């Protein structure tokens, strides 16, 4: 896999490079006189880019073969005249009513054969030929019309593919899946082997016997190999649609182009790292996680985004000023979080900061979603903070932040979309264990130990790092196995955890003892698992460790430890459980490297407490200060190292005090003491320094 | 109802009778070189029977009308020559893809009309004539081919009927249900009366107006008499299918034949006692209940299996060496439980001990289900315990265990599949009360008081016992009523609980006060119920009793007690409830016997504490020992008494001390003190002795 060449949206003629600042703009939802008020307010706020026409198909093509562009010409002109750049959409995110009325075969079909209707959005099949013809047609009309518009700086292709239409079970999907399987496997016997079809009379004579994983009765168990391929296929079918639209636009109007991802700790609707290879620049939608996890999970997701972009600058396409509309309980943001959240994504390497949306809708299903201009209007704390943020971004651009990169960490935490899919089967050891939670737990625990990790997709250069975490990385292919073995052999410092390396990329178990492909590297052998929980009276729901930590949900049964290895921590338990004195945490010497195995789920807190002794043995340096977990430190720098920025975020509900090590440029809820060269950072506060 | 003559699978020429030991064997999932390792490991383990071809249809008939037997002939010859017998499947458990592609009408239909697809197993309609054709054809091909094979000791017809295909709502089912109703009732007027169809305008003019209980809207209320008959019909249709396959194998290849049941405390997909009349020997699958109930519920289930078998030896077709795959959290087994669990089924009368499965699948939906040979291979604690168990079963057969029977208890606990169905309606007094939990509660509480009960299906000879429990036995027919009355009148000691005798076998309520067919027998009259729970603030969630116990979920409102009866325990409550000082537990003198009435759910704990007084009133003797409930004592003996075995299982997490009353044969996590003639049984331990 090669990436496309990097391309970034360029300034309007006569403008200098800025951190792009703005949001989705939907003037089609407002009387025309509002657009001038919009433009005045945008200039006040320091907004310099908006994303237009994303769901405007029914206005752009109001009946088949009739096109209406004048309204959009006029808004683009207003914006451009005022010095505001337009990120223009294909307009193909969701079809108009006329089209699905005429062609119901466009509508995706669920696992039971029920047809998703219009009434919301993105109700189209990824593999519909009819819908592709309509999408490519609008793409060509749009590219033809805006080819020479100097105010349009980039293409926003469709919108968040697969958010609603990830899975289709129609005849189109059935045929496409068959062809996808022929292309991957060549022969039906290679499919029979991969999926283990000798089990339960599933063996197929030919590729026409491959059906999608449709309804099989509630609570019954689908073929796991097949269901993993179904997820890979579904991602790939949408990726092919993206490529088609992308290609139809660029053939006519070559401009920097992206499509917006949905990278967050727990969102795996697509293999976003694979998709990263086909965008010109990575753009992402991220919304805060409610409660205590808000800051850490956002910094993590932004970190992953940077990792998908291979440390190139990236584009925050969407986040919220305050509440969203789509949770059961739509918590608002607290004072300071607007500025802080935006500066967090920026610190993780974004050169653009954009919201959904500019102006809060007064009608429709997202009327309750926050905006930059709330229902309350610009006499509001939200808009004041938006303007403050505008001025902050202008300041950081002035001081040279643009094109700097997220500094390389000591530690790469590995993420694999496919490993997450493997852990989603309904007949694994426990539904309570998925891939995705572990890398996040480790990011938080390393931050508690004063270390900001990088998060690196499994295809990416994790093997170039001082230290690497494999966090519940269920899949290890032959290839990844070899990369792991050699990494350690040649000086690598590895952490491996439970639920890592169970299977290969066909979802076949590595035999002989878990983790079956790398027992030599970790220096342990696991014969079986001990899932934990509380779903009946008297189930085992925890295991204490002799290092003052407690395991929940899952523990390995380690039955041997190599001679090159030693036990760092052991379980304490009732004798009849088998776990008393059993190994929990181990470190192994392998070539010139070391590998630690963490044989149970310890959570953030457990990991955080377990880590000092492991980091010491593996030779990973951190601060000794007991306050090192209070702030998250995030650095951007150019290649020289001359333009070097440090972002410091309070992670706590206490006042955090830090050294100021340069010129302070931005201070949200932070007060510097010039003479003592110190700063007190309030809760939800941030200080930005240039070294 | 007649049972079939008992037949048991016989040894291979030249072998002595043994406790059949082994499991499901799936060579078709492995390279043929692996079969040699399998056979060597089976011999090391003392395995002497395997169950083959259960899901092998796609290999035996890889296309319509093409048969491939050679692989199977070879595997069978490898086994038989190594002294391992073969329980051969009909292969008809689940159809291959080519068959359902060609004949979609085979596929069962859910209540909403959505067709169950292939992708897991058993996706066929019980009443499909085309599927019957295919299944009988393969039966005959297999019978014709293996009728003179001397290594095939029995037939395993299909597999676990109804586990996935209990209910079908297709046109086939509709027509079959009409004919079923006409056979049972004769006239549409008799159906109308049974189902109470004057209510809600449901009266039918003819049999063509009967439809299955299909979708009526979420939360709406099906006609209860029809639903009960639907569950009766569903079990009967699968039974007719089983009999057709059976008769087709046996007309060609008369060998001993069974089909595996799923008897456990809570599983009632079929009337397994009824199905018990059509097997030659009873076989069963049972998997452990997680947590505290593991040991007790397994013993209870084994006990019920023995009851269904009418005290003939029976075949444990499946259980697990450790974790299963199909729970949300798949807990492992603790040290010693492999052996103990097997010995529990044995103590309760099994002459065969078999596992799912011999070797752990490395691919497919049950890859995480434990086995006799784990992924880790034969160098494993599981394989060592499998080998130790094999030796123990050889030892026990050498000492004369075979064909001994579970000793007749003082107490029969009555179980009625149909009564559980009656309690399943959505408009009962409370969804918290079902038939099934009460017999289990009584079994455990009787064990707390040092008595091992028998569990006897309602059709079975419970009226021959010293004492009898009717536990939430919601149906009492006229015939069962007469049997209960005559039992007590002639000297029986009866325990009757709440939710007993509400309805007849048509689900019509017995009028005049509950329980309305037997008020004279129990000497009480219930006017109404008081369900209890916590589903709004301030609901009544318990009622204390003056014997130091607490009722939950349900209490009866007893408003009169007969002159022949007296009150043993009363409720204590806030006065506004109406329950302060009301009767809770009574005893009535009726003819030469007694009937105790327990008018609330006391649970295991409350029943345990209540039982000393009740046992004394009813003249049922038990130990006086404080420690009488620490251990479950299970006994098997021949008709003479000459071979008399005692199994002693620790039920606790303490060391149980016991008296050794014969020769110790098997001691798992138990230590005999020779000279004191005592033994220390560790948690999860068991001692087996011959007197
Ligand atoms: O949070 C809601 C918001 O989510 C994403 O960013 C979408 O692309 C937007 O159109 C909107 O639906
Ligand atoms: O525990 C899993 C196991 O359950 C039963 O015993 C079935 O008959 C087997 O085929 C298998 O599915």
């Amino acid at each position: 896999m090669e990436h496309r060449a990097f391309k970034w949206p360029q300034p309007l003629a006569g403008n200098k490079p800025r951190i792009w600042y703005g949001g989705d703009y939907n003037p089609d939802q407002w009387p025309e006189e509002v657009w001038d008020e919009d433009v005045a307010l945008m200039q006040q706020a320091g907004v310099n880019l908006v994303s237009v026409a994303i769901f405007s198909w029914a206005k752009l093509e109001p009946e088949e073969g009739v096109y209406d562009f004048d309204w959009l010409d006029r808004v683009i002109d207003k914006l451009g005249k005022a010095g505001i750049a337009v990120d223009l959409a294909s307009g193909t995110a969701s079809p108009p009513m006329w089209m699905t009325q005429a062609h119901p075969e466009i509508l995706w079909v669920d696992y039971r054969g029920d047809v998703c209707q219009p009434g919301a959005r993105q109700h189209w099949r990824a593999t519909s030929p009819v819908f592709l013809d309509y999408a490519l047609n609008l793409c060509r009309k749009m590219a033809e019309h805006y080819k020479d518009n100097p105010y349009v700086v980039s293409w926003h292709v469709s919108n968040a593919y697969g958010c609603h239409n990830r899975f289709d079970y129609s005849e189109d999907a059935e045929r496409a899946f068959q062809k996808w399987c022929e292309k991957k496997y060549g022969t039906i016997d290679a499919v029979n082997d991969a999926w283990g079809t000798a089990f339960w009379a599933q063996r197929m004579n030919n590729f026409s016997e491959i059906i999608p994983p449709r309804f099989i009765g509630d609570g019954n168990f689908m073929n796991p190999g097949k269901l993993l391929d179904w997820k890979r296929f579904s991602s790939d079918a949408l990726l092919d649609f993206y490529k088609a639209e992308r290609d139809a636009l660029l053939e006519i109007a070559p401009k920097p182009q992206t499509t917006n991802f949905m990278v967050s700790a727990g969102c795996t609707v697509l293999d976003y790292d694979k998709w990263g290879h086909d965008v010109d620049f990575v753009s992402n939608d991220h919304y805060f996680s409610p409660g205590e996890a808000h800051f850490d999970e956002m910094a993590y997701a932004a970190c992953l985004t940077d990792g998908i972009a291979r440390k190139n600058p990236w584009f925050l396409m969407a986040h919220s000023t305050s509440a969203v509309n789509w949770r059961p309980t739509n918590y608002r943001l607290e004072p300071g979080e607007l500025v802080r959240d935006s500066l967090a994504h920026l610190a993780m390497g974004a050169d653009a900061i954009c919201y959904f949306q500019w102006r809060q809708s007064k009608a429709g299903a997202e009327k309750w979603h926050s905006a930059m201009v709330p229902h309350a209007g610009p006499d509001s704390q939200i808009f004041r903070d938006v303007c403050e943020l505008g001025a902050d971004l202008n300041k950081l651009a002035d001081e040279g932040l643009l094109s700097t990169k997220l500094v390389k960490s000591k530690v790469a935490i590995v993420f694999d979309y496919e490993s997450q899919w493997a852990t989603e089967h309904t007949a694994t050891p426990t539904q309570e264990v998925r891939h995705w939670t572990e890398p996040l737990d480790w990011f938080r625990a390393l931050a508690d130990n004063g270390l900001t990790a990088d998060v690196v997709p499994v295809r990416g250069p994790w093997d170039e790092y001082e230290a690497v975490v494999l966090p519940s990385l269920a899949i290890l292919s032959e290839q990844t196995t070899r990369r792991v073995r050699e990494y350690v052999a040649n000086g690598g410092k590895l952490f491996v955890t439970y639920y890592t390396g169970l299977v290969d990329d066909r979802d076949h178990v590595w035999l002989g003892g878990y983790p079956g492909s790398i027992r030599d590297v970790v220096g342990v052998r696991v014969e079986e698992f001990a899932p934990m929980g509380t779903d009946a009276p008297g189930t085992m729901d925890h295991l204490d460790l002799d290092n003052g930590t407690v395991a929940h949900d899952f523990a390995d049964v380690i039955t041997s430890v190599a001679d090159t290895a030693h036990v760092v921590a052991s379980f304490k338990a009732d004798k009849w459980t088998g776990f008393d004195g059993a190994p929990a945490i181990t470190v192994n010497d392998f070539g010139d490297g070391k590998a630690a195995y963490v044989g149970a789920r310890l959570g953030r807190e457990g990991l955080a407490k377990s880590l000092p002794a492991l980091l010491e043995e593996l030779g990973i340096e951190t601060s000794a200060e007991d306050d090192r977990g209070e702030v998250l430190r995030v650095e951007r720098a150019d290649e020289t190292g001359e333009n070097h920025f440090v972002f410091l975020f309070n992670r706590t509900h206490d006042v955090a005090v830090v050294d100021v090590e340069g010129e302070p440029l931005v201070a949200s809820l932070a007060q510097v003491n010039e003479s003592e060269h110190t700063a007190a950072i309030q809760p939800n506060g941030v200080l930005v320094v240039k070294l």
